[PDB]
């Protein structure tokens, strides 16, 4: 993938909701940690970097991260880890939160410059169906699935979803973003 043109930061916040440490075994945490790192790396080279948040950040994910990265995470840019939940961190902007979920009845069609998009930070192989959908509904926050159909004909990894969002900022074309991150082959 080649990037053309001038780097212009987006005002969008993207949140990795890291509240699910207790639902994952050791391999899954290890994988998630690699995926969080890929979100930062994809953000750094993006034509429109966003502000990346990692909320409820702690526990075995935070340990693993520092074990693997050996303190390098403390050097990352446009990156905001916090023990606060997203609901805590963005209470005043609650109306602007959108939790991305494959299980939503709603479909995202554009990323709004004034909105805050949440990705569930979990590697479960989707054995926890409706998990993120349920969490956001109980909070009264809107959810949306990626407009994958009808080029998909479903549940992507944390970093795949991040990468797709970031590429949409660049191209403003979902088909191109999908073609780049999940080519049919
Ligand atoms: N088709 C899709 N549309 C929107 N978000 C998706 C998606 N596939 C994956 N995701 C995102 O990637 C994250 C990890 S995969 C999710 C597994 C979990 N069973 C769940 O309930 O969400 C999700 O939390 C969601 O934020």
């Amino acid at each position: 993938r080649i990037r053309l043109g001038k780097v212009v930061p987006s005002s969008i916040r993207i949140v990795l909701d890291c509240a699910f440490d207790d639902l994952m075994n050791d391999k899954e945490i290890n994988s998630l940690c690699q995926q969080v790192t890929r979100c930062h790396s994809a953000n750094r080279t993006a034509l429109h970097p966003v502000e990346l948040f990692a909320t409820n950040f702690g526990g075995r994910l935070k340990t693993r991260q520092d074990f693997v990265l050996k303190g390098q995470q403390n050097n990352w840019k446009r990156y905001n880890p916090t023990t606060k939940s997203y609901l805590e961190e963005f209470e005043s902007q609650k109306e602007k939160l959108v939790y991305l979920s494959a299980d939503s009845d709603n479909t995202i069609t554009e990323l709004d410059e004034d909105k805050i998009y949440i990705i569930g930070a979990i590697v479960d192989k989707n054995r926890y169906k409706n998990l993120c959908q349920n969490k956001a509904s109980e909070q009264g926050i809107k959810t949306a699935k990626l407009p994958i159909d009808e080029y998909i004909k479903k549940i992507l990894t944390v970093n795949q979803v991040f990468e797709i969002l970031s590429l949409w900022l660049e191209y403003r074309d979902w088909e191109k973003a999908f073609m780049e991150v999940i080519p049919k082959r």
